[PDB]
């Protein structure tokens, strides 16, 4: 039955969880990004990113290079599964995707693309 | 079901492969380690270590603090779901673990605790 996550990102850099689970049940899955900190979208602004493992560090350097006023993506970013808005404090976005972008055998990992933000909130998701 | 994989750790502090998915198939899995590179032990060791995403930080960490001679792992951790022995150029080893130790929506790392060598000698595994 359960095919969405709540995920939070503050102003210390931390998600408040760093695995997701997609039942395979779930034909969609959504992710409801929330931002309860204080400090606006230009400070300490996160969007939640999906990819492989393998595609994370060449979406977080080409996002770094496309600059805030692009949520610090870049454009049709193919090896980008799911992404959310970049977010402030206080501001929320949900992103759903078919669970049939997630292959069998793959490892995927979510991150905030917000210069320096990775190193510390990057996650696994996984299916069970 | 294919139950090991023949994993190589060279001189440029590279895993062949940085994912691995063990078939839900399989009681047990192994792992075959190779160096195939021409530097001894003592400055391009490499082992294979399997943890949880989790632990992975608290096995590198606490594996530094025991040095070469004790393969930079903590003897006995108890977060170590499978270890190789260290092994320098032309060597090899292998471990065999119970698939039981991993759980299908949990995320597990694979890396080698010679101090620097996790930045580049990390991988994915999960249970498919
Ligand atoms: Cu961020
Ligand atoms: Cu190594």
């Amino acid at each position: 039955a359960e095919c969405s996550v709540d995920i939070q990102g503050n102003d210390q850099m931390q998600w408040n969880t760093n695995a997701i689970t997609v039942d395979k049940s779930c034909k969609q899955f959504t992710v409801n990004l929330s931002h309860p900190g204080n400090l606006p979208k230009n400070v300490m602004g996160h969007n939640f990113v999906l990819s492989t493992a393998a595609d994370m560090q060449g979406v977080v350097t080409d996002g770094m290079a496309s600059g805030l006023d692009k949520d610090f993506l870049k454009p049709d970013d193919s090896r980008v599964i799911a992404q959310t808005k970049l977010i402030g404090s206080g501001e929320k976005d949900s992103v759903t995707f078919d669970v049939s972008k997630l292959k069998e055998g793959e490892q995927f990992m979510f991150f905030c693309t917000f210069p320096g933000h990775s190193a510390l909130m990057k996650g696994h998701l996984t299916l069970k």
